[PDB]
């Protein structure tokens, strides 16, 4: 059985935080669906890179369930994710079935908006800490990648490779992650 | 005066090696044009990420000159770049006016195809070394980023941040590169 990943892509998303996990996961043999929050139309990311999604979120929602749901960062992208009822439904369903939820940079603040994983240890971009910690519902970590139960978080664009390889390790195991890592020419 | 960068995007390009420099350069205030080799149509990258270029290469060619020309990697992307007469013209013109040329991963093999910068020290992805060194026209380096004169090269997807920041440093100086680097949460 092939593992499946849902990447939710909204206007203002950080394009590096979107493309790196998608690329690395597909290198790992994972079937990745880049789903546009607003539909199938091309999405303008935070630094004006325009990415064409594979499907609308409405259509991808019907082809579940997914072994991981991935929330990229970018301040405005994360705000759009935080305001979407469709994202709320997807995340709550994923939480209930004990599937993996992965969010990077500003992305984790959507978990707060939708009341997902309260009590977990999480990290964010340093500039998103105060927002994430409103109410004290999580415990904050400064680790570059943090995994507490089914909640996997990471800090920023420069942690995107470590974030993506952590997803691969969680889904396909340490050996696949190591095999995928070698041709990337990462430092550590 | 605002610096200008041309990123040439061909089918089969490595999408991480394309988006990271584009994003980082725009964070540095550089005006970046992502030009499609085959036209304005969306480009399917090596791991099936589809990126919409800002312009066709034919149109971007007329809005020169550029302070840097950037050649992403990806084996099939680099082959398409190596076979394009339009790329040859752009690179030869850039060489003659002593503008910066930057290529990453498999991208530098296009310099060999078009007889650009012979005698320079260069690096490539390890799997592209033999191709680059056919004839002994360059001197090979295993540094993660290599800069010899106006030729800047880098090794792979995992060196894309260092590659992009080297471009920023060359164009805008060390202080801007350091300012752009801090919010990325890079390790070193």
């Amino acid at each position: 059985a092939s593992k499946r990943a849902l990447v939710i892509l909204a206007k203002g998303a950080e394009e590096m935080e979107t493309v790196i996990p998608v690329d690395v996961m597909r290198r790992a043999g994972i079937k990745v669906t880049v789903a546009g929050l607003a539909g199938k139309d091309p999405v303008q990311c935070s630094r004006d890179v325009v990415i064409c999604p594979d499907a609308s979120l409405e259509d991808a929602k019907k082809e579940g369930p997914y072994d991981v749901v991935v929330l990229p960062g970018g301040n405005l992208g994360a705000q759009n994710l935080s305001e979407s009822a469709a994202v709320k439904e997807i995340l709550k369903e994923q939480e209930n079935r004990k599937g993996l939820i992965a969010a990077i940079c500003a992305g984790p603040t959507a978990l707060l908006a939708h009341e997902i994983g309260f009590g977990s240890k999480v990290t964010t971009h340093p500039l998103a800490k105060d927002k994430m910690m409103n109410g004290g519902h999580y415990t904050y970590s400064e680790n570059r990648v943090e995994k507490d139960g089914l909640i996997l978080t990471s800090r920023g664009p420069g942690t995107s490779f470590e974030f993506a390889l952590a997803i691969v390790e969680a889904l396909n195991g340490k050996e696949v992650a190591a095999q995928v890592k070698a041709p990337l020419v990462l430092k550590d």
